[PDB]
């Protein structure tokens, strides 16, 4: 029998305040024939697992006694990478040694261990497999627990919903140091998109701009020239020298944020709000919807891949075939390794009130 | 000292979610004067038990800590047979090796044993009892832990409220192939009535047509032709033939199926609800309310049992009377025994996912 550990909450709430660490046991003896026994290698906290726990996103796992609570209780986190330790007689399409990824939502991965079937898991190729395979890389840990939300959010936006003409077309997206903001970067780059990434002014700017800039943004502005009428024309000398147009904002903060990306669209822009990082609701002037035929629209990548599973699947192949060629990079994670001596719970814990310093990947 | 098992949950909800086991002691050791222990032979898993732990049902126990758990919980299930296993100083009513029910609803039948007094049970004849009193049958254990509800529902909605002239008059009832449906059909033959049992179509329609004959009902029709105008003159003709009227339907259906038991009823008929799947309401033409002195009421045992010992023990002892006769015959069970190997929370879980497939009982 496996002794796993798993963060759980029995109420909705804080994460500071709700969470905490359920023991249970699984049997890794005598498996059924279909079943799959994974550890975790790593998870991350992303926005959306926190607000699963804050009760105000809308999909979230069921509520139960499962895990040997008396209390209903949820488990956590959506997204992770785990290696497959032990299969059941019937399973071929995964071993030991394989690595996975969740292949639904509120799968709950901030936790040690987990079992399920073979069509709970996606097989992900691993180090030696890649390399067996002929490929020039193999995928990190981070980049295998992080493919599954952002990298395919960004691609998804900045194809699926209007065509940008490669080597002329622009995108501008806020929430520029974002994990997501980094992949629309690169994806950008790997398209031949011009792209304008708005970031919040910081001490170490400089810094910020190059490596956005190393990653594929076009030009990096801060908040206040995206809030700045005087620079607007400069923008727009940007597009014009291009031949091209902007066609499609990225909006993730809301608010005045929202407002000024929205002002540098050309006429008959899109904008796709994906997140808003601050409780600030989408701000649009009256003259973009009415002059400028502006149109202002949502993107869920869960919603989106629901009944779409070609599209996920093919996105999905192209995130990794970019990551085994060495053309894509994952966007960096503060890790936290888990070794039994500070409780599971806290390490999330720790993780959601470390979100400002960067993305957090949770280790094992 | 004993330690049973009780099936409970902190929370309304889904079986499959909310369910727990609790270890908990009694002290055998220990009784009061008027008090009792029980061990469980067998209780069922009905309809309303599974309402109760949803929340949607609004007669059950209360939440409390009373099985050693932290935080309130209530226990399940309203039915069961069980074993007297000792008795207090001032017990004369019950004697070890006993048979009993639960004398009232809420009591908590999915555990293994309880402990309370005298007055909580109603004795039943076992079978050695049924034996020496000259009876050609005991009761079986499903006989025992299913004659509270089904059997008593069937009787009484039969001979309570309209009086059905023996050898020529009928009543009509939907949901043919029900628990309940199956003992109206026999009480019906026993006390010569005539009747039309309504069921859905199925792929061994036919068989299940004899099998409901061969227990008592005189014709079966299914849904389509409960519902075809088509079909309704020959309905008709079977009640004219025989010299008498429908005065009674039985609905456990509500929607469609209760508006067409309705219209085969002739003038001045009865309706009674006592159940109905998929939320539909009941939905009776107006004409038959205004020119055919149609009346619809409701039946609910609990209810109608509550303040009324006198019909509940005149009513139970027909029953049991029936069965050591061997005049009346319940349908097979589906039995799991509980051997201490699952946990018994398990054993009801699958019960109830397995509905489906047949009655659930729990042994022990
Ligand atoms: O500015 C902040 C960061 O640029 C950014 C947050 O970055 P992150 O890496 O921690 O978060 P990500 O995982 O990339 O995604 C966060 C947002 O996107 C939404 N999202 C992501 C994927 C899929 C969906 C979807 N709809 O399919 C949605 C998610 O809900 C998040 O909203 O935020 C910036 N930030 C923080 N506070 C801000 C702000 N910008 C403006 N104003 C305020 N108050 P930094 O680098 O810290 O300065
Ligand atoms: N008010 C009371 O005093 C009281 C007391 C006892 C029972 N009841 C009611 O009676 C019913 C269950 O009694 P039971 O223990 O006899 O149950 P049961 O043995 O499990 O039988 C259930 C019946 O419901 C039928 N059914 C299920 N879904 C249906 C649908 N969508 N449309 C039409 N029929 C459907 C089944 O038909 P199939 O065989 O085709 O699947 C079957 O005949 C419940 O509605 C319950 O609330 C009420």
């Amino acid at each position: 029998m496996i002794t796993a550990q798993a963060v759980l909450y029995t109420q909705h709430g804080e994460p500071k305040d709700v969470l905490f660490t359920q023991s249970f046991e699984i049997d890794d003896d005598n498996l059924a024939p279909n079943e799959v026994i994974v550890k975790t290698l790593g998870s991350p906290v992303n926005p959306s697992d926190i607000n699963q726990i804050q009760g105000v996103y809308p999909s979230k796992p069921a509520k139960t006694t499962g895990f040997g609570t008396t209390e209903p209780a949820a488990p956590c986190g959506n997204e992770g990478l785990f290696e497959v330790i032990k299969v059941g007689s019937n399973v071929s399409s995964l071993e030991a040694g394989d690595w996975v990824i969740p292949s639904h939502v509120n799968f709950g991965t901030w936790r040690t261990h987990a079992l399920g079937n073979d069509d709970d898991f996606i097989k992900l190729p691993n180090p030696a497999q890649s390399k067996a395979n002929g490929k020039p890389n193999g995928l990190t840990i981070n980049q295998g627990a992080t493919i599954s939300v952002n990298p395919l959010t960004a691609y998804l936006m900045l194809t699926h919903y209007v065509k940008l003409t490669p080597g002329k077309d622009w995108f501008i997206q806020n929430g520029g140091t974002s994990a997501v903001g980094k992949y629309a970067s690169q994806i950008g780059k790997l398209l031949n998109f011009n792209s304008i990434s708005v970031i919040r002014d910081r001490p170490n700017l400089d810094e910020v701009v190059a490596s956005l800039k190393e990653l594929g943004a076009t030009q990096v502005i801060t908040e206040d020239q995206n809030n700045s009428r005087e620079f607007g024309p400069t923008i727009k000398e940007w597009i014009k020298q291009s031949g091209g147009e902007a066609k499609l904002a990225l909006n993730c903060v809301g608010g005045k944020s929202s407002t000024g990306i929205a002002r540098k669209l050309n006429n008959n822009g899109l904008m796709l709000t994906y997140g808003g990082m601050s409780f600030q609701p989408v701000t649009i002037p009256t003259s973009l919807y009415i002059f400028k035929n502006f149109t202002s629209a949502g993107f869920w990548v869960t919603e989106l891949l629901k009944n779409n599973k070609e599209l996920k699947t093919s996105t999905l192949n192209q995130i990794i075939a970019w990551y085994e060629e060495g053309k894509l990079t994952d966007a960096k994670s503060i890790e936290t390794l888990y070794d039994g001596t500070k409780p599971l719970h806290e390490l999330y814990q720790d993780g959601v009130a470390n979100s400002k310093d960067g993305k957090q990947l949770i280790t094992y």
